[PDB]
């Protein structure tokens, strides 16, 4: 079943969502050539534990050994921070943060460009964020989740990119991954009509080349089969009476916090 959050639950998710967003705001200035992904992870964990008094939902989860996921270039998702993996000028990097506070999860990710913005990968990142924003603008009671995945795929493909099929957004709350699965492509047989108080993520993974992926020697890391660049952005939301509220909004987002579809 998909749980409907109570008003108190939603308030706790506002807090957890803000904390996850804060991690991404904090880490940004550290993302520069020469830093290791292991160091970035250490800085994130320190902040989550010691400044936010929260805990990483990733660390220990199905044995995952780090506190955030950091995915560079052709890595699609679930890249494992490593002390020896150094960022280079021109890299694109996803950092994906999930924190638990007061029993509730907040889950969000964004892309960072290492160095100047006008590089191979910039347009991929921008379009990936735009695909997330397109989807967020659709969320309201009475829409079928089917429609949202179809819209993401149509947009991404019209931009000359492909959508990763094997990974999806998810319900979230007291649990990390709850019902429903939020597909980012058109699947005629879905699904699920949205209702106020549902909380879930949208997190499209978009490849510059072909859609196919390969899962690596470590039980987590996913790369593009063609080693083309891949980008992802993620937000956690709550469905409101006439739209949604974006719980993991950051200072650099360019979409409104609260989206309303009423006249
Ligand atoms: C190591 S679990 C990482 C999960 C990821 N934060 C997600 O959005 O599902
Ligand atoms: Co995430
Ligand atoms: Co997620
Ligand atoms: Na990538």
């Amino acid at each position: 079943a998909i749980s409907i959050k109570t008003p108190e639950d939603i308030e706790k998710m506002r807090v957890a969502g803000r904390l996850a967003a804060e991690v991404l705001e904090m880490i940004e200035p550290y993302v520069k050539p020469g830093v290791s992904t292991g160091e970035l992870d250490r800085i994130c964990n320190d902040y989550i534990v010691n400044e936010q008094h929260a805990v990483s939902a990733c660390l220990g989860y199905h044995g995952y050994p780090k506190s955030v996921c950091i995915s560079i270039n052709e890595v699609v998702c679930h890249g494992i921070p490593d002390d020896a993996k150094l960022l280079k000028d021109g890299d694109i990097v996803n950092i994906d943060v999930t924190v638990i506070k007061d029993g509730f999860h907040g889950d969000t990710s964004k892309m960072f460009i290492v160095g100047k913005p006008t590089i191979m990968g910039e347009r991929l990142c921008r379009i990936t964020q735009e695909s997330l924003y397109l989807a967020l603008r659709m969320v309201k009671p009475g829409i079928n989740l089917r429609e949202i995945g179809a819209a993401i795929q149509k947009f991404v493909e019209a931009e000359g990119f492909s959508v990763v099929r094997e990974y999806c957004g998810h319900g979230i709350g007291r649990g990390f991954h709850e019902e429903p699965q939020v597909l980012h492509y058109d699947s005629r047989e879905t699904n699920v009509v949205l209702k106020p108080g549902m909380t879930f993520t949208i997190e499209p993974m978009v490849n510059a080349g072909k859609k196919e992926i390969r899962t690596m020697k470590d039980g987590w890391t996913v790369k593009t089969k063609d080693r083309s660049l891949s980008a992802q952005y993620e937000h956690t939301i709550v469905v409101t009476d006439n739209g949604c509220e974006i719980l993991t909004l950051r200072k650099d987002d360019t979409i409104p916090a609260i989206i309303s579809h009423d006249e």
